[PDB]
């Protein structure tokens, strides 16, 4: 009945992977309780650092990238629901069930990648855990792991980027294609794509 109809939380920033340096590493800036009660007020006031984020629901936890003064990461994480910042929730900018995307504007703090127009194919895709794996592009939104991987360890990364050499974003990874629990290969959002969203 509608006076006891609940309202889903927002998507909560806890960590990020660390590129500032030499070395890529996951941080943690948020523990469980503290995400719960972020995402239920959508006030969060931590300081945001660095492009890519670990983010989550009450639910899931996947990735987020910053790229153009835009946080994106994937609808099948992210549904519709706002962010959490120091001001309270932030709804959507983009919204795009068709290809899988959606975007806040980019927190205050946060570095923003820059689209690639190397129109090169030898490419990096970054994990939640902050490993570093390279790509061969196959396609506009395909490409190979050079050293195949259980989905296992995928999971959690779709909203991370793929990267240029150069350290430009590509893409936003999407899906894994997988066959018997084995990926051998990624799907991702091109950045064309979010360029074209934009
Ligand atoms: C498309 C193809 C070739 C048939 O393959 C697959 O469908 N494969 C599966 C394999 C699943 C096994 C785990 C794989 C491990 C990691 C996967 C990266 C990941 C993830 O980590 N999510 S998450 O845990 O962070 C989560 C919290 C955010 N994404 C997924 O699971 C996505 C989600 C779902 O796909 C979509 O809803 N759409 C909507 C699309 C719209 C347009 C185009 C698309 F392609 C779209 C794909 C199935 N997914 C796969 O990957
Ligand atoms: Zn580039």
């Amino acid at each position: 009945h509608m006076a006891s109809m609940k309202k889903k939380g927002s998507v909560v920033i806890v960590g990020r992977i660390n590129l500032s340096g030499d070395t890529a590493y996951a941080q943690q800036t948020r523990g469980e309780e503290g995400c719960q009660e972020t995402s239920q007020t959508g006030r969060d006031k931590n300081q945001v650092e660095g492009e890519v984020q670990i983010v989550s629901t009450a639910t899931q936890t996947f990735l987020a990238t910053s790229i153009n003064g835009v946080l994106w990461t994937v609808y099948h994480g992210a549904g519709t629901r706002t962010i959490a910042s120091p001001k309270g929730p932030v709804t959507q900018m983009y919204t795009n069930v068709d290809k899988d995307l959606v975007g806040w504007q980019a927190p205050q703090g946060s570095r923003s990648l820059t689209p690639c127009t190397c129109g090169s194919s030898d490419l990096y895709l970054v994990t939640r855990h902050a490993d570093v794996i390279p790509v061969r592009r196959r396609g506009d939104s395909r490409g190979s792991l050079l050293s195949p991987r259980p989905i296992s360890y995928l999971k959690g990364s779709a909203g991370g980027p793929l990267l240029c050499p150069a350290g430009h974003a590509v893409g936003i990874f999407r899906a894994a294609v997988s066959t018997r629990g084995v990926a051998k290969a990624v799907d991702f959002i091109p950045v064309e794509s979010l360029e074209t969203t934009m």
